[PDB]
């Protein structure tokens, strides 16, 4: 049962960044066009809506530092190398290394915290953002109540200091992952997803170093993560670069608040749109989805 | 298992909902005296010979937990709601002769307390909670701080079987996660080595560990539903209560506990202990101290 190409046509490339290598599907001409994935999947989250990308932008498919087949850089007491600051460090430079210093990107979950903690850090790097079902990492925290810290219990659970999280999900890490999936779909189940997709999704999840990094990440998320973001709510920046902030009708973010509501908070040039959808918008609602992003791109 | 509870008697006590056990000594009037999770009547060990002194100690498993039966549950965790568990505990004290007791509990024992304090008031004589608030407040004050600290509150109260297949990898690793990370030095010395066995074995069973996710689901849902009738009705526990709570427990990491329980009970002495969440083992001591004083005022 090997995992197999979800993009025909993309080319494979290793691109090299001083924190390792990351993985990337490359396919399609035009402007480079950056899509990030989130948790607890791989860029081949993309897979639907890759293709229709392809046909107007040079698409770069990156695994996240730390995921997917992406170099797991060695994290530190502040998990400083998952942060999304340092994450959309490494993926800058990644870019970079394929002569892109101006690019359009859509993030997706965690890569959506890279992205909009890149537009922060670096606005001259994007020439369009778009963030699929997220809110800023620091909405989450503010807005945390019974009712978020229940539907999104893993922001503080993977959060604990390992080797709690890690080994708990080495309970039964297969369970876990589809459980992640099912749970934040608007069926429910793994219906909406392409099994070999899953499968991709369960075979990253099996590596305890795989699991690891996910933690780091929502360490960082817990910690650095927030208070990064939180310098910039307070200094009131804003995000300069043209965003989408899209959001499953059913999703993650829609009901921590109305997303484009919060965003206007944070980037002075936002639109936004439901989509129905649970949580995966590209894999959920793929037509919807890319058509949004193509729209918003062009 | 040790018995921890030398010249104590033990009962099973058969009521609607199943059997409750305790460990019963002493003489004089009836204390009974709940743990939380993940222990079992046996972290009283330390106290209970003291309380024998001058009280009928009841050292019961909460329904569900140690060697109490598991009542099934259902859509709404009915019997792991704290007033359920309260009812079934009522039951149980009825079986003994005991329509009038003291009580003291600790984690989700207290929260069986304050809430049978808040149903049935007239059951207790005196209350005691070591090391909560009521549900209702830490869900109320659940914020980025607290959700870290406390993230089991909804981790375990996620939809079965998430917590239960997490759990069951490696049931003795998170038992001991639990009880380390919430003592004040971080690592099981304050436990009696006989004690943890019981916690562990306990936890090693994945039906009680099932029921342990009830509760925390309930901790969820019902019993803050119900918490939060009282609290927004204005009810308040009209019975004398102590609130124990440890100085590095987990109860003060949500707000000033006294100030708390002052909303909640028209009648609230309180004090800190230096220890850790664990109370009656930490600093038994002075938990026994507290608590021998407060009931036999």
């Amino acid at each position: 049962p090997d995992l197999a190409d979800l993009f025909p046509g993309f080319g494979s490339e290793w691109i090299n960044t001083s924190s390792g290598r990351i993985f990337a599907r490359v396919g399609g001409d035009g402007p480079p066009l950056l899509l990030l994935h989130g948790f607890p999947q791989t860029h081949v989250m993309w897979h639907r809506v890759a293709p229709k990308l392809a046909e107007r932008f040079k698409v770069i498919v990156a695994d996240l530092p730390g995921y997917g087949w992406s170099d797991m850089p060695e994290s530190d007491e502040q998990h400083t190398p998952y942060t999304k600051r340092a994450m959309a460090k490494q993926l800058i430079e990644a870019m970079e290394q394929l002569g892109h210093v101006h690019f359009a990107l859509a993030g997706h979950d965690r890569g959506a915290r890279v992205s909009y903690r890149l537009a922060l850090d670096s606005p001259g790097r994007l020439s369009k953002l778009a963030v699929l079902d997220i809110l800023p990492t620091y909405e989450y925290w503010q807005r945390m109540n019974r009712a978020y810290a229940l539907k999104i219990y893993h922001w503080s659970f993977l959060a604990q200091p390992a080797p709690l999280p890690e080994n708990l999900l080495g309970g039964d890490p297969d369970f876990y992952v589809k459980a992640k999936l099912a749970s934040w779909t608007r069926a429910g189940d793994l219906s909406a997803f392409d099994p070999r997709a899953v499968e991709h999704y369960r075979i990253a999840f099996a590596d305890p170093m795989r699991r690891h990094v996910m933690c780091e990440d929502y360490r960082a998320g817990a910690y650095a993560d927030f208070e990064h973001d939180k310098i910039d709510v307070e200094a009131g920046n804003k995000i300069p670069v043209p965003m989408l902030a899209l959001w499953g009708a059913s999703g993650i973010a829609q009901s921590a608040a109305t997303p484009l509501d919060v965003w206007r908070k944070w980037a002075s040039d936002v639109q936004g749109a439901p989509i129905e959808s649970g949580h995966f918008l590209p894999e959920e609602a793929p037509d919807q989805t890319a058509e949004a992003l193509v729209r918003f791109f062009s």
